[PDB]
């Protein structure tokens, strides 16, 4: 190839696991998730966001990247970080949640937080199987990293063609687990000339991957954003760490719509 991103993969796999450890928070920013694990373990069901999902997905809505709106489709939902955060969203109608839960797979957590009325979230669903629905507002965090950059582009392409029969002119969110793969590229690009938007590197992401999301609401270059991000995680490499960002984790209160 090689890529700047095949380059970075092969440095972050020769990492021994205590470099690993500190090179994956090294410089980013991330939310003080304390008072939610401590009320989660107590059972509580109302303000806390159930993952770090809430606040990354909130970091795209609150830049009107995508704007959650009506029906939405939530692919690879997990516990519900992304669903239970467009629940108290004005412009959001009803939020259907999707994902596979059973051994190695996180399983919906119930809420009362704002707006838990409008949502259903569904395990024992994996939605490569699942027809397309109509709907609003599609969202998908789906890709499980891998030592195998190979590996991560199949799971990737997977992935993209997976969502495609779901993108009907609506708002969309889109995880792409690995950007830097050139068949990845010419698929995005393709996908981009069709449904517009642009891939953004979440500063949340850790450096450990080299995620982007694919957002209906921007345009750009793809191949001079994923380069940006492989020199930003290379550049990573060469200093001692440096202690992320702590921010303020969402409050996502209680009560109907
Ligand atoms: N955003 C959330 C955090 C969510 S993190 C991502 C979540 O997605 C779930 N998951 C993984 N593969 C899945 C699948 N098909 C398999 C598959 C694999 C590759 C490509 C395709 Cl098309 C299909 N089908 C359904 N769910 C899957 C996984 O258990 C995790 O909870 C939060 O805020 O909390």
């Amino acid at each position: 190839g090689e890529t700047l991103g095949e380059k970075w993969k092969k440095k972050l796999n020769q990492l021994s696991r205590k470099e690993f450890d500190l090179y994956k928070k090294s410089g980013i920013t991330e939310v003080d998730r304390t008072e939610a694990k401590e009320g989660l373990k107590r059972g509580e069901t109302t303000h806390h966001a159930v993952s770090r999902g809430s606040a990354k997905l909130q970091w795209f809505v609150e830049r009107n990247m995508v704007i959650p709106e009506g029906r939405v489709i939530d692919l690879g939902c997990g516990r519900g970080g992304w669903s239970y955060y467009c629940a108290g969203l004005k412009k959001v109608t009803e939020v259907r949640g999707y994902t596979k839960g059973g051994p190695g797979h996180e399983e919906p957590v119930p809420m009362s937080t704002y707006g838990w009325n409008i949502v259903k979230l569904m395990s024992g669903k994996d939605v490569f199987y699942l027809p397309p629905e109509k709907c609003d507002t599609l969202l998908c965090d789906i890709g499980e990293s891998s030592p195998s950059p190979t590996v991560e582009e199949s799971r990737t392409i997977r992935v993209l063609k997976m969502v495609e029969p779901w993108l009907k002119n609506n708002q969309f969110c889109i995880k792409v687990l690995n950007p830097y793969m050139p068949t990845v590229i010419e698929h995005l690009e393709r996908l981009q000339r069709k449904h517009g938007g642009m891939l953004v590197r979440n500063p949340l992401s850790r450096n450990s991957t080299h995620e982007m999301y694919w957002i209906s609401n921007g345009t750009g270059n793809i191949v001079s954003s994923v380069n940006m991000v492989s020199r930003l995680l290379l550049n990573r490499f060469t200093m001692t760490h440096r202690r992320p960002t702590i921010e303020k984790d969402v409050d996502l209160g209680a009560g109907t719509r």
